[PDB]
């Protein structure tokens, strides 16, 4: 047994409640996101709902997906050793972002993510620049859905962390597709020693779906994320 994946593994064993606070500003409409649900590690498994608290989202709610928990990812017991995301915990990391909408503006995240108690929270400020105010994101021509992706996760030494470029696709509501580019670090937050990956990926899933009783903007997420890639 390692004990540092023990030590990861003790504070997300069972069903760990999960809140997320976003603040954003996308060409200078302003909107802020609360978030509250639960994650179980053991399967990969996140359960959230977000509402707008200012109001209607400026965005498409599935352009916000990935920046509204990486830590909830099933790692495998062999791979284990790789878990930067749990090695970091209680007291988190930094998780920034840029994503570049192809033909369109770009959002840049920085996040907070750390233990406030029981609870894990997603504190999170993002800025978007750029965008076409007839594009696909001002002008909420996405489908409500998700796709199916993988994230390449490598060690980013000098930061004592990770970086990870991936793809993500968002279905334009004509049948074509809005590519979202994203570049992401993360770093951690305290000083002790944390688990730098060899190179491998994550595996995700996701459905969103409406609360039928829920008239505020909303949006129900439910998210299964695998590490996989080494052998």
């Amino acid at each position: 047994t390692d004990p540092m994946v023990s030590k990861g593994e003790e504070l997300f064993t069972g069903v760990v409640p999960i809140l997320v606070e976003l603040d954003g500003d996308v060409n200078g409409h302003k909107f802020s996101v609360s978030g509250e649900g639960e994650g179980d590690a053991t399967y990969g498994k996140l359960t959230l709902k977000f509402i707008c608290t200012t109001g209607k989202l400026p965005v498409p709610w599935p352009t916000l997906v990935t920046t509204l928990v990486l830590c909830f990812s099933r790692y495998p017991d062999h791979m284990k050793q790789h878990d930067f995301f749990k090695s970091a915990m209680p007291e988190g990391y930094v998780q920034e972002r840029t994503i570049f909408f192809k033909d369109d503006g770009n959002y840049k995240t920085r996040a907070e993510v750390k233990f406030e108690g029981d609870t894990l929270v997603n504190r999170i400020e993002l800025k978007g620049i750029d965008f076409k105010e007839d594009g696909n994101i001002l002008g909420h021509k996405l489908e409500y859905n998700y796709n199916s992706h993988n994230a390449y996760i490598m060690a980013d030494k000098q930061k004592n962390g990770i970086k990870s470029n991936f793809k993500i696709r968002h279905n334009i509501e004509d049948g074509s597709v809005q590519l979202a580019d994203h570049y992401q670090q993360n770093t951690p937050i305290g000083d002790g020693p944390v688990l730098l990956p060899d190179n491998h990926y994550l595996s995700t899933q996701s459905k969103l779906s409406k609360d039928p009783n829920e008239k505020r903007d909303h949006m129900v997420l439910l998210e299964f994320v695998t590490a996989a890639g080494i052998t």
